[PDB]
């Protein structure tokens, strides 16, 4: 229905605004973009699924989000790439894992306060008719 596309576009603007949010904060620079194959070429070989913000934004855009669960499969993955291809004690890998946990925790905590969780089971009923 023309109601249920304006639920989808609702949920679109609130995911961008959560999104830009997370890009814009200086400890998060490091998942804004993909990892370039020249700097790393071992990236690609470790990590079977790369995910970054810039990536999520062209998700939100093709519609290939119809629930906020869907959306934070996707900030996840972010974060277990991170602590999967940084596991060492020295400080460069210690940094880029907390960075990773605070994205993580940090996109958890805005959806709390800020998602309506009657608006979500919409969302997810509508997937579940499809
Ligand atoms: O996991 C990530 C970020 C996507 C989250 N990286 C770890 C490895 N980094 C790296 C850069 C230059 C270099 F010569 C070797 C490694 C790039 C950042």
């Amino acid at each position: 229905s023309m109601q249920e596309e304006d639920t989808f576009r609702e949920l679109r603007i609130f995911l961008r605004n959560v999104t830009h949010r997370l890009a814009i904060d200086k400890r998060f620079r490091v998942f804004t973009k993909p990892v370039d194959p020249d700097e790393v070429p071992d990236y690609r070989t470790v990590i079977k699924e790369p995910m970054d913000l810039s990536s999520v934004i062209s998700k939100i855009d093709l519609h290939k989000y119809l629930t906020v669960k869907d959306y934070l499969r996707d900030i996840d993955l972010i974060c277990s790439n991170a602590l999967e291809y940084n596991p060492d004690r020295d400080p460069g890998d210690r940094l880029i894992r907390h960075r990773a946990c605070a994205l993580r925790d940090t996109a958890y905590a805005i959806i709390k306060e800020e998602l309506d969780e009657d608006f979500e089971q919409l969302c997810e009923e509508i997937q579940e008719s499809r």
